[PDB]
DNA sequence: GCCTGCACGAAGTAAGCATTGCTTACTTCGTGCAGGCACA
DNA sequence: GCCTGCACGAAGTAAGCAATGCTTACTTCGTGCAGGCACA
């Protein structure tokens, strides 16, 4: 039943008993893995040596027993098995140790663990119970331990005497010390052999166990009491018992060698301390009392009882949690009077949430769970017997309103669904895990009939029941058919074309099924798009392939350039592989005739002409007047670096002071025709809106309601209009009415700032300070944000920084490697050299490959 | 604005005007594929058989135009932009068909079509606005079109008469009718080029467009009501109205094939269909008024609201579902008289949110919807504000009600999170968004400072920490440490151990967090069991690597053994590799030593005794007596199926009958040694556990409460036992104070059945009919199961069919694949061609490899 | 709305990661019988 | 509780799939201007 023991004394004597126990524990593994040596091979078990080791492994278990409690008042209340032996140790004549002479019995040690705090999950088993394989006589061991007799513990089997062992009658006749009749006839059985187990002495005898046993007490009849009236008339060797206790230290630490040496030689591999370990728990977790201080041990951890309230419910209800987060408060009061209320709502998850989230007294939780066990019992309970039994008088007032608001919550918590639509559901389907149930059944169309289910109930019940009912000429009914015939909207949007087809639905019906709209716009089939689909996944990984593996798949060139997005002046300029190269390398055919010479247009295979639509419009407008070259005018347009205004700007005299190898007769011709064509330019986009187009602007964006609502409170359109180009967002947020899905709509850049984490003024001042999100993403600078008060996770969230922080990497060092590189894609696949040059970690850099 | 028209005519002129509407679109797709073919290929732009073939397409879809209301009444209320084209036809002199009269104008087929009921998805384009590159002259083609004049208008370019095109002055001065100077003004300019742009002979004569169009109608002035005068004075030719009719068919279906030649030629792929309509989407999903279509649509298909209410909320919010989600009830009546409130409700679900599950009435609803937009918006708002707003009049009582519930929901649908709780974190940190911000950056002891955040509500709340908090030793500070350092539970699991020592945490707390006790247990080495999870995954994946494999890892051969459980009888009778093979084969030494012969483990290196040993104890017993011979006991026992009971009930006189080579004077000497043993060994076990024994095993299982609480039921603890061991769950369960998860702890098997979905009476049958769960699984069939009232599903359930169901197969077909191969891991990796043998489809086996 | 392609900006949308919920042997846990590792 | 290894049964546990929720450019959507497809 219940083992127990208090630990009172010193801080220095508690490290004392620590020690020692500790390594009575490391000698009692020495014994079990020397007992598992000899029964997992046979060899080991033919070896002499095995068994000397697995003997001086006993002995110094039994010196190091011999060692605790040496004062014989640092423990007090021991238990073992519900007796308690302070009051059995008091009613022996010669006292001594209870500590120790609970030792001595079986699983003695769960006492004193508990009195030291020994992590038991490393199951600190002590036994000093060998009979047979015993060097010393079994009975004179166990009295030599419990009467703390270290001197005549010996530690080595060298080192036994013979008068301990097969001639221990001449240590008995030595000391004299009467001998009843009883004793006379244990002693002659025993000296046939010494090692004959008590049970075999007391059936070749008549008598019962503990009639041969006796009490460990001169004051008795067994040969416990013979012994014990001989150790007592013995002295107490103070030099061997130093000795010894010097000695056994390193006795230990070499028998441990020589286990290593054995098992080297006889399995080729070592024996861990933490392979003993969870040796011992695997062969000892068979029985219900390691059970038991697993559950407790689980309860401390996971919901923080006291070790002894812990140990006493593991006991109550045989270790099981789920048997005690079962069982009502007043018998956990019971079982257990020291518990806590606040013990019992941790353990029982369903008495704290009724306690809790219901106000309901202890009592009315206890009906609660006495009726129905579980909130999921609760919820497996159909409403019609909860009624039943309140109207019956069989359950409380309060109680019977606590039950059935949790079943409604389990219902009311799904969007459309009320309060009086879930109790139709309760009355119709009896109890809310039916209902969910049903509802994973795809039984549409019979909770259909349930009156307030309408299309929002149905789609936040059915899962998948929504995506295929919006579907044009999908009903209730086919919806209903195809969810039970593939099971679920996953396998119906995985079924072939050909078998959707068959179920008769449409094309169209399909392609929306499927979501195929732009694979269909890509390849006019259903059924190659739905392969590739298969074999790929998304469009986007599609058009991301290299130009060979298109080419395999079935595509023409055009469709590789459709697909791709390649210009027209740059698809027919160059081959496929070159042209599809330079715009997935430079993005826009501008950028191809900005960055790239007019010899390397001409080098890769362009025409002239060709070449030169592939430079910029202004490089075709250089050559139309003059023929300025085209070795000349690409280093004009070097010059204004591609601007025609910044041509027009500065004075004639500076073309050749910046561009070498130009006469300033051209000069002058470039200025004017530069200031001819940028006065011909900003004469056609030169509006900006009037009133009645700010106006209609305003309906169309955020509607007619709000736009008037904005007109009338600001004054007119054109005072709203300019709080837009401004990115007022502070002041168009304050008119009622107007709120972030308007501003928004209205301020462009302002949603996607907002889902980043900005408050609606952090955006602002960003939209003030930088004029748009693609200019903040492609330009702002960690310190800048944070000189606008940003904080780092918002800073990292905006410029696109989120999976390099995830790297546990901060902020600054991922925009310097999106700065010093590309891409975060460009970090993923980086020099691994390069990052530690950079100052990474090893640890660092592994993170950044994750 | 307003595009509209309704159709009055029979069921005949419907399908009329529909045919010959959709044959005018595939004319008008021919159009645009055309010039798409022009501008994507300049090669195919040189071509002047594809300019040919785009002005074949004009006129096709001018002739196809002209067919359109032919009867002159199958359409009115004809509406094009808010104009009222009835009318506007009515006030002409020469009258009309309006449809036509409507067609004529931009995007006015938008209008037909919506009478017409055709599908808007495939973008139904019908213009005949062709200025450029018309094959005749463009005011004279569209005024062919409104009179609908097919028989003037050519099918062919061949068949274009000059009079009708570059000199079509002829066919003026062969009507005479009257000019006046404005029109003389415009036919002087025409005659240096009949296809000048109406917009350049307005400006190069300045007048407006309107004023050089005119009125469609001979009581104008312009060159609209100059052609209209000529038109109306020309008889109706019936004879090359109804050749063109007959001839146009095949001549677009001719004309498709010549596209389909070109641009096979110029782009070595064809142009689907779909692809035509695809395209066709893209270029016109730009502009404004097919968005309009587009959320119409999605409004029709989704929500279930009327075509013409859809269309009207599309043009009254941009378009925008978003928009109207957002909107206010009273804005949408304002805008929409004819919207109802349900499909309101269905558009914004908000309101619908509002007004159904709290009861609101619109007002409120609106009220809630203009101060926070969505139920979002709600819950991102602090309640500070809210309580501001409501106590300054502001927001009505209702509204403050509905917002403060949703908010509390928000936070009491967590376990251990009441109200007031749930309160006191809306003060303390405004709104619950905010809160579920702060739980997701394990701000653990921030919300650890509300009153009333206790363990739960933190393990509820903040993802992970519940994980973390549960193992010893790891305080709530060093949990929150270590999620805030790492970023998630997931990052601290996939941390190494290396940098978790370095945090601090004792190598059984790395253990208990990675989940390393089994491969603790197989390597005493920690850093070696993250390597063996990090490579392989489970322990279990581990044991089932080959011997090969293993050993490289760094195992020896004792170590696999052990890893493996290879038994000793089996692993010290023959080499590693064949006592693996035989374990994994045949799972127990049992069915080992039953399954092979003698001969057969003497073959592969057994001792005669260690092959006795292998084979069954009683295979030990029978050679034990009178030497009945190796050869001869193996067909004994081969005989009773090794069974000692079968032995020792059937006469002697029948051995000698079953087993050949047994003579009649050792069959006696077996059946008695039979009889003997099997009489000596039931009086070891002859156990039935007696009343006292009951009533401590009841309180073991169900708690000491439960226990007497059944004891008290029933007669006494004998009868609850012979109902445990009779499975009488049904009585079980109808005594107050037991449930399920006493029931189940009672009667093993009960829990599984349960978790597989059957009812307590259908568990009680299947255990009565089938003594366990076990014995279900290896015996049941699903037509024994369909016996017994068991669903094909809860069938599959508990048969383990799951993966086979799931894969589009029925029960009996996933058993038969269970019977005739092994485990469903026989299946996943089968024969293919062996699948087809047994009748599965291609589909089918598809399914079962994915 | 001339007619769209090239091009850019960015959230509208929806791919993709993460978390959460359900199912089941996927793995761990509890029990019993023989016979050795060895008795209250 | 002799002692534990072999072995089976099964839910206790927790791997693994499924659905749901969050974040963000991941993929589409909306807009503008150039110059041709080519004009109220
Ligand atoms: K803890
Ligand atoms: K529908
Ligand atoms: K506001
Ligand atoms: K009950």
């Amino acid at each position: 039943l219940v083992y127990d023991a208090e630990f009172v004394g010193s801080e220095r004597e508690f490290e004392e008993e620590r020690e020692t126990f500790l390594k009575g524990v490391k000698a009692y593994d020495g014994v079990l893995a020397t007992r598992y040596l000899m029964e997992r091979s046979s060899s080991a078990k033919n070896d002499e040596e095995l068994l000397e080791l697995h003997q001086n492994f006993i002995l110094l278990t039994g010196s190091y027993a011999c060692s605790i409690d040496p004062t014989e008042d640092r423990y007090q209340n021991v238990i073992v098995r519900g007796v308690n032996f302070d009051e059995r140790v008091q009613r022996l004549s010669t006292g001594g140790s209870p500590a120790r002479y609970a030792i001595v019995y079986r699983r003695g040690w769960r006492a004193i663990a508990k009195a030291l705090d020994i992590d038991e999950e490393d199951v600190p088993a002590i036994e000093v119970r060998a009979v047979k394989r015993n060097p010393l006589q079994p009975a004179l061991y166990r009295i030599l331990v419990r009467y703390g007799r270290v001197d005549l513990m010996p530690v080595t089997v060298d080192e036994v005497p013979p008068e301990m062992a097969g001639e221990f009658e001449r240590l008995i006749e030595r000391y004299d010390v009467p001998i009843d009749e009883k004793e006379e006839r244990i002693l002659e059985i025993l000296r046939e052999n010494p090692w004959t187990p008590h049970d075999e002495i007391a059936r070749r005898l008549g008598l019962s166990v503990s009639e041969v046993e006796g009490e460990k007490d001169p004051e008795s009849s067994g040969i416990y009491s013979l012994w014990s009236r001989v150790v007592v008339n013995i002295e107490y060797d103070e030099r061997t018992a130093k000795r010894h206790v010097k000695r056994r230290d390193r006795l230990l630490e070499e028998l441990y060698e020589h286990l290593e040496e054995l098992s080297e030689r006889y399995l080729r591999h070592p024996l861990t301390r933490r392979w003993i370990v969870e040796h011992k728990r695997d062969i000892m977790r068979r029985y219900l009392e390691q059970r038991i201080v697993e559950c407790a041990l689980k309860l401390q951890d996971r919901y923080g009882i006291r070790e002894d309230v812990a140990l006493c419910l593991a006991r109550a209800f045989d270790g099981s949690i789920s048997m005690i987060a079962t069982t009502p408060y007043r018998t956990l009061k019971d079982v257990c009077p020291d518990l806590t209320l606040e013990e019992a709502k941790s353990v029982n998850r369903t008495l704290a949430t009724l306690i809790d989230e219901h106000g309901l007294s202890p009592d009315a939780a206890d009906e609660l769970i006495e009726h129905f066990e579980s909130i999921a019992g609760i919820l497996a309970t159909d409403l019609e017997e909860i009624e039943r039994m309140y109207e019956e008088g069989r359950l409380s007032e309060e109680a019977y309103r606590a039950a059935v608001e949790i079943q409604l919550a389990e219902l009311t918590k799904k969007e459309g669904v009320g309060r009086k639509t879930a109790e139709r559901l309760l009355r119709a389907f009896g109890n809310p895990e039916r209902v969910k149930q049903l509802a994973r059944e795809f039984e549409i169309e019979k909770l259909a009939s349930v009156e307030g289910v309408g299309e929002r109930v149905l789609r936040s019940l059915v899962p998948g029941y929504a995506s295929l009912i919006s579907i044009r000429g999908i009903d209730r009914e086919r919806a209903e058919r195809l969810l039970k015939k593939y099971g679920g909207y996953s396998k119906v949007r995985e079924a072939g074309v050909e078998e959707l087809r068959e179920d008769g639905l449409t094309d169209a019906q399909i392609r929306e099924l499927k979501g195929l709209k732009t694979l269909e716009s890509i390849v006019g089939d259903l059924e190659k798009a739905d392969e590739l689909k298969r074999k790929y996944g998304s469009a986007s990984a599609v058009r991301r392939l290299p130009v060979e593996e298109l080419r395999e798949l079935g595509f023409s060139d055009d469709e590789i350039a459709e697909i791709k997005g390649i210009p027209k002046k740059l698809r027919e300029a160059f081959d496929l592989e070159t042209a599809a190269e330079l715009y997935e390398r430079y993005g826009s055919l501008k950028e191809i005739g900005r960055r790239l010479s007019y010899d390397d247009l001409l080098e890769l295979g362009a025409t002239p002409k060709a070449a030169a639509e592939i430079k910029g419009p202004e490089f075709k407008f250089l050559l139309n007047i003059e023929g300025v070259g085209p070795k000349l005018a690409e280093r004009i347009l070097e010059a204004v670096d591609y601007d025609l205004e910044r041509l027009a700007s500065l004075n004639p005299e500076e073309l050749a002071e910046k561009v070498e190898g130009l006469g300033e007769e051209l000069a002058e011709r470039v200025v004017y025709a530069a200031r001819e064509r940028v006065e011909s330019r900003r004469k056609s986009g030169r509006q900006e809106r009037s009133e009645e187009e700010w106006k209609e602007w305003l309906e169309r964006k955020v509607g007619e309601g709000r736009a008037r609502r904005l007109i009338e409170y600001f004054g007119s359109a054109g005072e709203v209009g300019k709080l837009v180009e401004n990115a007022e967002v502070s002041k168009l947020l304050e008119v009622p009415g107007i709120g972030d899905e308007a501003v928004a709509r209205l301020v462009p850049g302002y949603k996607t700032l907002r889902d980043a984490g900005l408050t609606p003024a952090e955006a602002e001042r960003v939209l003030k300070r930088y004029g748009s999100v693609s200019k903040v993403q492609e330009g702002a600078t960690p310190d800048e944000l944070r000189e606008l008060g940003l904080g780092d996770a918002k800073i990292a969230r905006i410029l696109g920084l989120r999976s390099l922080v995830n790297a546990r990497l901060d902020v600054d060092t991922a925009y310097e490697l999106a700065r010093r590189y590309g891409s975060v894609s460009a970090v993923r696949a980086a020099p691994v050299a390069e990052l530690r040059e950079l100052g990474l970690s090893d640890r660092a850099i592994a993170r950044i490959a994750g």
